[PDB]
């Protein structure tokens, strides 16, 4: 049986400005680096940075949906986001849902969100406004 | 700041088979679908299937070393493992660099992983048997 996320890996092209990025911009712990990798943590969260040249700085257009959603709280939103602006973060889209969301890129294009919201939260306002099909379990 | 991974949203060509994937072959929890999307949970992970037009099944050979894994008991490791490999789940990796892990894919072809262990439990590892040039922290 699963019991949960045991780890997210990103592949980068360059080691020390994805270093950079999770640890000093976003704050993340680093653990531990190597020739071609870092461990580090956000809460609960393990993340590896993994050096690969096959990963392509990839503009948001070029991939798909998927994407790395980090908690924060509602009173610390705006100023996170205000961080990532100074900092020339790219978005690559804007929030339409509930709970607060900013949709930012990584230096390699990995898509990454910071979201306000449990699944709790959101089961909850889906059951007051299904969306279009929607079936509960 | 950042406290953890909100959510992991993983973009699907197909949605019935990919919630299949998830519930039936992985024993994920399903909450809620809908005609673009699902919500399912893996412990405390919330994972959202979005249905996107983008996305590709993707050989792993084509795509970075990018992946996601699901933390599973050494107790039920194997047994897990042998019945993904029973089922014709396809693989992408076959060595074990970073402890007791099994490779897959999912039907588009995110590389998925089942592992044994904690980030504490693979630092301790890795001062033992370090990656070429690593520090700790
Ligand atoms: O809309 S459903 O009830 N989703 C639930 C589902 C899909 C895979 C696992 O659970 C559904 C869609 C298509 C075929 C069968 C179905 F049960
Ligand atoms: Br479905
Ligand atoms: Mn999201
Ligand atoms: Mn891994």
């Amino acid at each position: 049986m699963l019991s949960g996320l045991n780890h997210l890996t990103l592949a980068v092209s360059q080691l020390a400005p994805s270093v950079a990025f999770y640890q000093q911009l976003l704050g993340m712990t680093l653990h531990a680096r190597w020739d071609s990798g870092a461990y580090l943590s956000c809460g609960d969260l393990w993340l590896c940075l993994s050096l690969d040249p096959q990963r392509r700085v990839t503009p948001p257009e070029e991939s798909d949906y998927t994407h790395y959603a980090f908690s924060i709280s509602e009173a610390d939103f705006a100023s996170f986001a205000a961080r990532l602006e100074a900092a020339g973060v790219a978005v690559w889209k804007l929030n339409r849902s509930e709970g607060a969301s900013h949709y930012f890129l990584d230096p390699d294009g990995h898509k990454l969100e910071l979201h306000v919201g449990s699944l709790a939260q959101r089961l909850a306002a889906c059951r007051e406004q299904p969306y279009k099909g929607m079936v509960f379990f």
